[PDB]
DNA sequence: GGCAGGGGAAACACGAAGCGGG
DNA sequence: GGCAGGGGAAACACGAAGCGGG
């Protein structure tokens, strides 16, 4: 029998690896107003904060999730692996609850009905803003 | 592993789907759905290969938007709902190789969203007659083919 | 649950190597 | 492509036993 039994944190660190490590295996097989963390939400270490910054994280990866519903029907070649970053999210969401939609609908179809070139750029910076958001989020999560 | 014939991946390829479905069907009236008659010519008296074919392809394609309606009413085994439709994509891609009528890529959501306005017990029995139908359209269309 | 939670893991100027059905 | 195609198989009255990442 061999597996080690985890804390909330050392849980939620690893969700977070297994979703950057994702992200990453979907930038290699590769008007927008994305989460990017702030000063003001306490994630950083100058104005720090373990309650303002929790919140901006649980917002911001909900925020999140149409754009990875998006991103489901852009990757024709690596579709269980966008689903998998999609479910992963899901899952994150799920454990940062325990420590603590038609608008959607239409802004999907205005970005899912923009030219390839746009689409693709769309999708380009939909990652990094995610990766960005994720990386933050772990050191923020390395201390509380 | 050893390589087999296209007839004999579209006979697998069935056959993966109908082990995948009985495994849906344990968990889990005034409809449309495909349904084979004597019309189709799958069967030993009226038999014809390639109005068989395409039936078998056409009842295929008209299932989609229901196994698509099948996704949310297995929330408790998302995957095997989804290995069962993309499973079926691509049976249909094996039989179109081997050879239609497609319907409107616009009716069929006005369907689907007010199949998902029914009660609980409507979705249920809904679910319950999807499979059953698929399951012996599938379990002719296999009879058929072990023919041509 | 169970064999067990909720189908399946140090070095480059700091940005490739290497543990599981119903 | 490669190691290969296009992420991963008898016995009950006819309806359980048990094979591989980028
Ligand atoms: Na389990
Ligand atoms: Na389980």
């Amino acid at each position: 029998p061999h597996r080690q039994p985890l804390t909330s944190s050392e849980r939620i660190d690893k969700q977070i690896r297994y979703i950057l490590d994702g992200i990453s295996a979907l930038r290699k097989e590769t008007n927008l107003n994305l989460p990017k963390m702030a000063e003001k939400d306490g994630c950083f270490q100058s104005g720090f904060n373990e309650e303002t910054c929790l919140v901006k994280i649980i917002t911001g990866l909900l925020e999140f999730e149409v754009y990875l519903e998006y991103l489901q029907n852009r990757f024709e070649s690596s579709e269980e692996q966008a689903r998998a970053v999609q479910m992963s999210t899901k899952v994150l969401i799920q454990f940062l609850q325990k420590k603590a939609p038609t608008t959607n609908a239409s802004l999907l179809t205005k970005l899912q009905a923009q030219n390839q070139w746009l689409q693709d750029m769309t999708t380009h910076l939909i990652l990094r803003s995610f990766k960005e958001f994720l990386q933050s989020s772990l050191r923020a999560l390395r201390q509380m």
